[PDB]
């Protein structure tokens, strides 16, 4: 059944429920840009009240297709409907002004720098700790779980979108539009997009497909990005013809220090050539699960 359909974001309803007055927002601090659009920090009153938001909003040099970008975008949250381990859709002000959809603030920020901020207070096996990177990769194999759950498929998934907010409670996002991937050097240029390249399954960089699985060695590369406490993937490793021939030999790369045993054999799967011999998410959380007891004590 759902290797075969898919669901195209522009054939979903767009419900006007979710329209919120665009007075009733005042905007604060950009927490990121892109060329045609931005996310930021904001205020709205009456939404569930004064509440912090998080807004991304079309730039002034947007174009339709940004416009439909950012409306599809909508349609999919509200298809995807209101998790704890994915960022919640609060609203939206799609007339009258800039085209902008309101979701919850997730007040840690977004997970890469966060790791990056804490590895240096890391205590080996408040700080992070084992646990901490359990939870984490509990709470996103768990989200994707989900994702593919309703046939959504991520398709950017690193640890750049995954956001980080109260109780140390992980939100899968995904930032699009209001990234730069054009100063960000884990964009690749390839063909006529810039891609990211080292997170991407081989058939995926080799043939424009998208799947279940191709999320999944994503997740593996994620993992890796988690238990090296925001390391870049492939350390002296420059994308280019020799990365490419070497992924498809089949070069993989070695455990992160602070990764249990259980953890790394879950990530070499993840990044196992053949799709079908993946893991799928539900399997992760089974298996994460486990981890999480076993290390509990
Ligand atoms: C305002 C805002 C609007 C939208 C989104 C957003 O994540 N959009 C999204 C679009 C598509 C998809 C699924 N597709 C992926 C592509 N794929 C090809 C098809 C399926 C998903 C997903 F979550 F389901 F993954 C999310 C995030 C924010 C934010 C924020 C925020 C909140 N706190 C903070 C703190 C610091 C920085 N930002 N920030």
């Amino acid at each position: 059944g759902n290797n075969y359909v898919y669901i195209d974001p522009t054939q979903l309803p767009y419900d006007h429920k979710w329209e919120f007055p665009r007075n009733r927002l005042s905007f604060g601090k950009t927490l990121g840009a892109g060329a045609f659009g931005k996310v930021v920090e904001a205020t709205a009153y009456g939404l569930i009240a004064a509440m912090t938001v998080a807004v991304k909003m079309l730039k002034p040099s947007a174009h339709l297709t940004e416009r439909e970008a950012l409306m599809s975008e909508l349609k999919v949250l509200s298809y995807l409907g209101n998790h704890m381990n994915i960022v919640n859709l609060l609203g939206a002000c799609t007339i009258g002004g800039p085209t902008l959809v309101i979701t919850e603030y997730c007040c840690y920020g977004d997970l890469l720098n966060f790791l990056r901020r804490k590895r240096d207070s890391f205590i080996c096996s408040l700080a992070l700790d084992l646990e901490d990177l359990l939870s984490f990769s509990y709470q996103v194999a768990k989200g994707m779980a989900f994702l593919a759950s309703k046939n959504c498929i991520h398709r950017d998934l690193a640890a750049r979108n995954i956001l980080l907010t109260h109780g140390r409670i992980t939100k899968i996002c995904d930032f699009g539009l209001a990234r730069d991937i054009k100063n960000d050097s884990n964009y690749v240029v390839k063909g006529n997009a810039r891609l990211p390249v080292k997170w991407m399954a081989p058939e995926s960089i080799f043939n424009c497909v998208y799947t279940f699985e191709s999320d999944v060695w994503s997740y593996g590369i994620f993992l890796w990005e988690l238990f090296s406490l925001g390391s870049s993937p492939y350390p002296g490793m420059p994308v280019d013809s020799k990365f490419y021939k070497m992924i498809k030999e089949g070069f993989r790369m070695l455990s992160p220090e602070h990764a249990p045993a259980e953890m790394y054999d879950i990530m070499k799967t993840c990044w196992d050539a053949d799709p079908l011999k993946r893991p799928t998410f539900k399997q992760i959380v089974q298996l994460i699960e486990k981890q999480i007891s076993e290390s509990t004590n």
